[PDB]
């Protein structure tokens, strides 16, 4: 039977995400659909604009059976890590048999090649590769001209691509090179991605800003919409980066260029950056301001912020990027989702962790030769970034308590 | 020649402060004035309501010649480490000769006598502490029921020993103590403490807090309420410990008993308090409650929580409570002062640091016995210290740089 995996962060799930997964269902024909979602912080190294247990409910009302949370440490890295924990999620669950996702080219075969020659390395790409790396460009530029030399090498058309500077692309060739290297067999599709009615999750949060609430409506399904109403009522949202800023940047004060060396993901001189600039600015959109330059974009540097606050550091990232994530999280399931899920026990190849009060006898007992010291850091990552951002909550009367421990997975039933 | 030594944190300076000064004054008759102050965190726990820099300013309009900066890493420890970093400051100018301090009993020979014993550790003494120290008992509340028991064996008032209950007898036995300790031969001396015209400055931040600033005017000297006011009207104040309330409890929550096991003055329980207070309330007011028991004060837990953010680990405060301070920070001079700081130069057993710029360099040229690494440890805590409190200041504008280095010590011209 066919399983479809999605990987989404749905921040906020928008129309443009209901017609990806309508799209995906219609296409592959599946008898279940499984959701692997970013958490409370998304890829952009932003927070989610209301959090993972409200996103999981809208997910299930849209057609998923399943969400699981892709872990943090991963959910927050570039596309490479994330795209790789995202697979070895799905993978996991021993029952995917298909993933789609939204592409610019919606060319798939195209982005199966790119994925290959990145999986065999072939001796001509990497001379290439490391040419371009020595002549000072950054990893994904380097990356684009080997490959463009690469191709005209053997006679292709190297302005095909240039289709790997569009960002969904990208991601995708990462999965599929992801699935290479673990040697999974799921079948991956592109859907064509339209519009940026359809705004852009970012565009969609600034609606949100300017409190344009009907223009927000416009642009949601009704579930969706009706579901961040209900967190903005209780005072669970919406959550902004800029709402964490005085936090981010007043603890980058506490910390010297030693700390931030620790920290994955600097190099490039950009400790001493995160250094002077928490130093000499007043606010985090300044401080942005000043450790951003022709080298860094805006993701790459909040990223860092998210990895420096949540100490996430050069090693556990190396492990993780290894051997990947030690557990697969349940978010929310349907009672249809119940007939899977049980399939998955039987068939999981991680853990399988619903209540999250139980998650170390889970792990004392699995047959799975897990890694527990890694385990146990991924999900105290986890539960981590969930109370640190529930502080950041608009009303203080939804600040207390563990989430991660109070909320059981959402249900719904069919 | 007499030198005037003053222990002072002037969180705001009152009338009381000018009541302890001028009745120092009038007792010891000095040549000059020295006060040694907390910068920007009080021993208590908390933030002084207007910076270091506005408050050396008052202390030299009220009379001080010279202010020199506490090291945090004193200012906010308990009685004895606050009062030992105090002492060691003074005496580490050279021309230090008298201190005077308010008390409750206003009797020196008692707060002599005990800090006499408390130094020689008599051997009766020291059984009665072993046996207290057992019993459960905490150190200070061992300490005082072994001095009782002490007493009682010369045939000396063991009800006396009650008189050390009261905050500023306490912090006098200590002064005198540690001047024992490290072989100071300055003269100590009491003044009564007097109490309208009189409020205590936490009565008076209070009072700050609810507006009433013609109660506050009442409560203060002329050239200290116009300095408040200063700092208010350019967005550096008031700053409360609450308007940190939310990055404290944050933090915590990004924390585990681990790290709270390195930071120095946890025990008896007090990590594990945190870290599940941390988790379970939603303010810090509510987390300060929470933690909160009979046998813990406030101040201890607010000092704690000061620790902890600054990361104040365990063997960094030991070795500064045995080397003490390894430098004399000057915050603020008159004309007369600078005299006094001329000779301090010859006559000083710590290196002086006055630029704040030239810190490194002073430490490199200096001929004197300092522990260079502690030096470089004690010192970055002082600019932290700073640098954290100004992200508190209301006037965004007012957040940024290093205000160590950005000003100068006050000069005031007579
Ligand atoms: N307009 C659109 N058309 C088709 N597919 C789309 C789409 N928008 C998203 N998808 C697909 O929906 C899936 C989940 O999208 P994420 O939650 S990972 O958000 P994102 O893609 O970054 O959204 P953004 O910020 O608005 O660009 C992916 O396969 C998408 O390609
Ligand atoms: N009313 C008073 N009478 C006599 N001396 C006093 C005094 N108030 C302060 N001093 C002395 O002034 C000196 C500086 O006091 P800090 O700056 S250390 O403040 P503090 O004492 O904690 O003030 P509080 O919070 O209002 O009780 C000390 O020797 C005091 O004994």
């Amino acid at each position: 039977m066919k399983v479809l995996g999605v990987v989404v962060e749905y921040n906020p799930f928008h129309n443009g995400h209901l017609y990806h997964l309508t799209s995906a269902r219609e296409l592959v024909k599946p008898d279940y659909t499984i959701a692997v979602m970013s958490g409370n912080f998304c890829q952009r190294g932003e927070p989610a604009v209301i959090d993972k247990f409200a996103r999981a409910e809208i997910a299930l009302r849209m057609g998923v059976d399943v969400v699981l949370e892709l872990p943090v440490v991963f959910a927050t890295q570039d596309a490479g890590g994330f795209a790789f924990g995202a697979v070895c999620v799905l993978d996991a669950t021993g029952v995917v048999t298909d993933v789609v996702f939204g592409s610019e080219s919606n060319d798939i075969e195209f982005l199966q090649r790119v994925a290959r020659i990145l999986y065999e390395q072939p001796d001509e790409y990497q001379k290439f590769l490391h040419e371009e790396l020595k002549k000072g460009y950054s990893f994904p530029n380097a990356r684009k001209y080997a490959l463009m030399r690469y191709f005209s090498m053997k006679g292709w058309n190297e302005e095909e691509v240039l289709k790997l500077e569009k960002s969904n692309d990208i991601l995708g060739v990462e999965y599929i090179h992801s699935a290479l290297k673990i040697g999974s067999n799921i079948r991956f599709h592109t859907i064509k991605r339209v519009g940026a009615r359809f705004s852009s999750a970012t565009a969609i949060r600034n609606l949100m800003r300017e409190k344009r609430w009907e223009e927000v409506r416009d642009s949601l399904p009704e579930d969706s919409f009706e579901i961040l109403m209900r967190e903005i009522n209780e005072g669970r949202g919406p959550v902004f980066l800029e709402n964490m800023g005085d936090f981010l940047l007043s603890f980058f004060r506490l910390k010297n260029m030693d700390f931030f060396e620790k920290i994955h993901g600097f190099s490039e001189g950009l400790e001493k950056r995160f250094h002077v600039c928490a130093r000499q600015t007043g606010s985090y959109r300044d401080f942005l301001e000043c450790v951003k330059a022709k080298r860094f974009t805006f993701s790459r540097i909040r990223r860092l912020a998210l990895f420096s606050v949540f100490e996430v550091n050069k090693e556990f990232v190396e492990k993780s990027n290894t051997k990947g994530p030690q557990y697969i999280r349940i978010l929310g399931f349907t009672e249809k989702g119940r007939e899977i899920l049980s399939l998955m026990r039987k068939k999981a190849k991680l853990p399988i962790v619903t209540n999250m009060s139980l998650y170390r006898k889970v792990l004392e007992k699995t047959d799975l030769p897990v890694d527990k010291q890694l385990f146990l850091e991924q999900i105290d990552l986890d539960v981590k970034a969930t109370n640190f951002y529930s502080m950041f909550f608009p009303s203080v009367e939804q600040r207390c308590g563990e989430r991660d421990f109070s909320i059981h997975p959402i249900f719904l039933r069919t």
